[PDB]
């Protein structure tokens, strides 16, 4: 508990409650004032105040006797596909069935039927073929008592049991009407006009074989096709329709579909009932990704003697598949083939009379259309890399290899105007056939040049990894387990193919010697004979909130997003795995902040203690103000198009209900710890079962590992945020008030963090013409100028003194905050709030660890990283493990995956990754650089140091004239400087001015004072700067510079003289010093509010 207080939290009269009641899960001091009552149905009702409480009462009563009914009519309890399920029924939600291969879609039906039938209500189970009608029914009857009026129907029904069924649907009030795919199509009009409270589909696609199903299916739980037609305007206008709130409509269940839901009919589920019909992307994988060095013949037949049984080989073509045919035949192994009987080999391998089956790529990859049994399909073999090849001569070379070739050497810029017969005319007039090559593998980084058959290789990722999950899928709860073994011996193919699976699928491929055959092989049988067995279902659903779309826009990149259920003002994603389903959404942005009217602007106090007094935030769409305060007009351009962060708390209710185990996953911060915990409070009266994550790595890395540290709300962490949200709004709003009071503006302090930074500034032009300094630029015959005090006129310089010795270089350590900004701002022409800005993007999109750090530490997985990069470019013995540092709180920012910004923009350009501009890319190659910098080999140079004698006085200078070995420097650049011989040098020319000692700012050297000087933190630095750029107390010149404005200068010396102890950056670091000993839990947290209120009752009097 913090002590605070939530204006929209109740779980009862939805309203104020406290920070240590809600967490209790207990309803306010005003609905239930009875501190630790017995129970809460039973005294809420004793009180008279009952109210929305009941909802989530009698919620997990029909839940609980809905699982009491399927554990006494079924065997034993739900699955957790099922148990999610059965409370989006008692709700009356519909939903689309997102589950594997067989969880049990068909059982499910008959319960919930049954248990409607039991409560009166009706309901019809839609199946395409008609022998399931019967056995839907075989089993029904068998089942449920005598009470319910089951009835049948289909195509090969009886010649009188044909007529009964339809009279008893226009007329008896029946219970269970199950019936074909066929029976909707045909009799539409009929089922239209009658109702259902529910309505089961199997196959999804059989009934999406007309527009005339899915209005009769809305039709069938009550909606009138009034709504329909005005619901299929505005889907066909361009946007989205909301159907009359009014309208309660039963339960329709869908289940996953084969092909794509393609159409205009599909969205009006979407808008009429909150669901979409989504299809089954089941990219849920355990495999072993094994390669064999070499192609050699015999060592296939070592490994199809270790499989045996259940194996698959994919060769390049049909020219060595049939050659493989041919020897394996010789050796007597149960072999087959694909390029001849697609049909008939095929399923002899199915039942076990072959033992293994030789396919191709684009034969095999594209009949794989009808069963494909991932039951059989035990282990796969790759006789050569999947990929296609281009030759290149004068023609055959492709259209996009001639492209960016002379869209960087110029020719087809004329608009990128491409043509087939011109490309083939550029290239022999300009370019000869060795020109051609050594152009073609200087831009294409990635891909493979094969400069010896004159071919380009360009391994195909997405062709490797249908053909390896193929022995990999969830198949009754299990997940089996699959072998992947590849045989190629070009290297360059190998490590281009391995990279872009790191990058899609993530997977390590890994060389022959690091994997135990006999071992790998009993782990996929085991794991397969246990799939087959008595399963005791362990699958689970779980909610992951996180607070950036964007984090969840490359979530279900890498997890398998097979719906989007639309609820309120979210919409959260559902993808399936082999821990069951798992549900995640974002809150885009935060959720709670200090209400601007009342208490000490926001914050009350009682007991002594103070309590701050939090409400939902409304960020406008149109104008863009932000607020707390409940209204339903934007009080800046009265635009009634607001988003209320209430409506996503109420939101997150209800599907907080659903779920099994919730996890919150946001920014690794106080700034995301505060959004942690206003969010687990608010589902703590709903769900009782809500952890805390934290992710580095937005990857399936980063989340597993963020999950083996699963822990609870760190409670310093949220005071931390507090105290500092506290300061600058007492502050802030205390010496904006004084700046109303003379300078007339209103909002225009941030605070004391951003003030004191402006005191630097303007006293930084002060001592900036102090030291005006004549200087003198004394260029050098033969060798390298320098700068010295000016004013010298004799043209000759003299070497006193020289010494060589052989010093060893290391290079820097890897990024933090103040340095990603600094050494990027200055390398690119950017400020630190695109740079930071930028970063954001890099880290939750999963290209860079956690952006926001001051540590130096890189993990071994850092290191690793690093080393198989310097193994793949060649030169891994430059690689130097380097643990930068032993107290790390984060992880300093680092490339996550072994690739360079080169090999991003061809991925980008091929037609696999996107989303990222040059902004970014030049952000992700300054970082890829520095981390892999900062773990290279060390340089071994030889500098000297020279002494020489101009104009009377002595200077020494100091430079690199060797670099005896490499090292680190490969990647960020060293500078060599000429020798120099211990003679007389002579000046050529000479330029004249006067530089300053004391220099000025820009972006990056204020950055570069507030770290050293201890203002501010990594999350602040970006901010800080940008906000002196839009209050107007700070310009930029010619050099970019920093300078205060005609209103920068006023508005800090008016400071100086009647506020200078609150400004002082002797002061402002003793605070950041202090709420850091807080964030750690050293200071007390009601102690540090009270000195903070302690000088602003000083201040208010001044
Ligand atoms: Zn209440
Ligand atoms: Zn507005």
């Amino acid at each position: 508990a913090v002590n605070s207080k939530y204006h929209h939290s109740c779980i009862n009269c939805g309203g104020l409650n406290t920070d240590e009641r809600n967490e209790r899960g207990l309803p306010c001091e005003v609905c239930l004032p009875e501190d630790s009552p017995s129970d809460i149905y039973r005294a809420l009702l004793e009180r008279k105040t009952l109210k929305e409480y009941r909802f989530y009462h009698e919620f997990w009563n029909e839940y609980e006797d809905f699982r009491s009914f399927f554990k006494k009519k079924f065997g034993k309890d739900l699955t957790g596909y099922q148990r999610l399920w059965a409370k989006r029924i008692v709700q009356g939600k519909s939903f689309t069935m997102v589950a594997p291969t067989g969880v049990g879609k068909t059982t499910f039906g008959m319960m919930t039927a049954l248990w409607l039938a039991r409560k009166g209500k009706k309901s019809a189970l839609v199946f395409p073929t008609v022998t399931l009608v019967k056995q839907t029914l075989e089993r029904l009857q068998k089942l449920a008592d005598e009470k319910v009026k089951i009835f049948g129907f289909y195509s090969s029904m009886k010649k009188e049991e044909k007529e009964k069924f339809e009279k008893s649907f226009e007329e008896d009030d029946y219970h269970i009407l199950v019936f074909s795919t066929q029976f909707v199509s045909k009799n539409r009009e009929k089922l239209s006009q009658k109702r259902f409270d529910f309505v089961f589909v199997d196959d999804v696609d059989a009934v999406l074989k007309a527009s005339r199903n899915i209005d009769t299916l809305l039709m069938m739980v009550g909606i009138p096709e009034e709504i329909i037609r005005k619901a299929f305007s505005t889907i066909k206008q361009g946007k989205i329709y909301e159907r009359p709130k009014n309208l309660k409509p039963g339960i329709l269940v869908v289940s996953s579909a084969t092909a794509k839901p393609r159409g205009i009919r599909p969205l009006l589920f979407r808008d009429l009932l909150n669901f979409t019909v989504g299809r089954l992307v089941s990219v849920a994988r355990n495999i072993t990704h094994v390669r064999i060095s070499s192609r050699s013949k015999e060592k296939l037949v070592e490994l199809l003697e270790i499989f045996r049984d259940g194996i698959l080989i994919f060769a390049q073509t049909e020219e060595e598949g049939k050659e493989l045919y041919e020897y394996l035949k010789r050796f007597k192994f149960n072999v087959g083939e694909t390029w001849s009987e697609f049909e008939k080999n095929f399923e002899d391998f199915k039942v076990g009379k072959i033992n293994i089956l030789i396919g191709v790529q684009a034969y095999y990859g594209k009949l794989t259309r009808g069963v494909d049994l991932p039951e059989r399909i035990k282990y796969v073999i790759f006789w050569g890399t999947p990929s296609m090849r281009f030759s290149l001569e004068l023609d055959k070379a492709p259209r996009f290899v001639l492209a960016r070739v002379l869209k960087e050497m110029g020719l087809i810029k004329a608009q990128e105007n491409p043509d087939v017969e011109e490309l083939r005319k550029i290239a022999k007039e300009h370019l000869t056939q060795k020109e051609f090559v050594e152009k073609v593998k200087e831009m294409f980084r990635g891909v493979v040049v094969k400069d010896e058959d004159l071919e380009l290789i360009i391994p195909d990722v997405y062709t490797y990894i249908q053909a390896s999950g193929r022995s990999s899928r969830i198949l009754n709860g299990v997940l089996v387990k699959g072998v992947s073994v590849i045989f190629e011996e070009d290297e360059e193919i190998f490590e281009s193919l391995k990279t872009r699976l790191l990058l899609i699928a993530e997977e390590e491929i890994i060389e022959e010697a690091e994997a135990n055959w006999k071992e790998l092989v009993h782990e996929v049988e085991e794991s397969r004979r246990r799939s087959e067995r008595e399963l005791t279902d362990t699958s689970r659903s779980l909610l992951i909130i996180v607070e950036s779309p964007t984090k969840a826009e490359t979530l279900s990149r890498f997890l398998g997003r097979a719906s989007s259920r639309k609820e309120r003002n979210i919409i959260v994603h559902e993808a399936v795995t082999g821990e069951g389903v798992i549900l995640f959404t974002a809150t885009r942005g935060h959720v709670y902040d200090l209400v601007t009217k009342g208490g000490i602007h926001g914050v009350e106090e009682e007991n002594g203690k103070f309590v701050p007094v939090y409400n939902s935030l409304k960020r406008c769409r149109d104008c863009g103000y932000q607020f707390t305060e409940d209204r339903d007009e934007c009080p800046v351009c009265s635009s009634k198009n607001i988003d209320d962060k209430t409506e996503t708390l109420r939101a997150l209710r209800e599907i907080s209900l659903e779920a099994d185990e919730i996890l919150v996953a946001t920014d690794p911060d106080v700034e995301g710890e505060k959004i942690s915990w206003d969010v687990t409070q608010y589902l703590l009266p709903s769900t009782r079962s809500l952890r805390r994550i934290e992710m580095h790595e937005i990857t399936r890395y980063g989340f597993k590992k963020a999950r083996e540290s699963v822990r609870f709300v760190d409670f310093n962490l949220v005071k931390a945020q507090i105290v500092r949200r506290v300061q600058d709004r007492w502050i802030g709003f205390e010496l904006s008030g004084k700046l109303q009071k003379r300078f007339g503006r209103s909002n225009l302090s941030a605070g004391r963090v951003q003030s004191t930074v402006l005191g630097w500034i303007v006293e930084r032009e002060e001592e900036y013409k102090k030291s005006e300094k004549d200087f003198t630029l004394l260029v050098l015959e033969n060798g390298v100028n320098l700068e010295v005090e000016g004013k010298i006129a004799d043209d000759v310089v003299t070497v006193v003194e020289l010494q060589e010795a052989e010093e060893e270089k290391n290079p820097l350590p890897p990024y933090t905050t103040s340095s990603a900004l600094s050494e990027i701002s200055q390398k690119l022409r950017l400020g630190v709030q695109e740079v930071m800005d930028i970063l954001q993007d890099l880290f939750e999109k999963g290209f860079i660890t956690y952006h926001r750090t001051d540590s130096t530490r890189i993990s071994l997985e850092g290191q690793n990283v690093a080393r198989t990069y310097l193994r793949k470019i060649g030169k891994e013995d430059i690689f130097m493990g380097r643990s930068w540092s032993t107290e790390g709180a984060h992880e300093a920012i680092r490339p996550v995956k072994p690739i360079d910004a080169r090999e991003l923009e061809e991925m980008i350009e091929e037609g696999l990754i996107a989303d990222l501009t040059k902004k970014h890319l030049r952000v992700y190659e300054l970082i890829f650089n520095r981390f892999l910098a900062s773990q290279s080999a060390a340089v071994k140079v030889k500098k000297q140091i020279v002494t020489v004698d101009v104009d009377g006085k002595r200077m020494g200078i100091e430079q690199i004239v060797e670099i005896l070995r490499d090292g680190w420097n490969l990647f960020v650049p060293l500078t060599v400087s000429p020798r120099f011989e211990h003679r007389t040098y002579k000046i050529k020319e000479k330029k004249f001015y006067k530089k300053h000692t004391v220099p000025l700012f820009t972006q990056a050297s204020i950055v570069e004072e507030m770290k050293k000087r201890g203002i501010g933190r990594p999350s602040t630095y970006a901010k800080i700067v940008e906000v002196l750029f839009r209050r107007g107390y700070v310009y930029e010149d010619k050099y970019k510079r920093v300078r205060p404005t005609r209103f920068g200068v006023m508005v800090y010396s008016y400071l100086k003289e009647r506020y200078e102890k609150y400004v002082t950056e002797e002061t402002t670091r003793r605070l950041e010093e202090i709420m850091d000993k807080v964030e750690r839990g050293e200071e007390d947290y009601q102690a540090t509010l009270r000195l903070l209120y302690e000088e602003i009752k000083s201040l208010m009097e001044e």
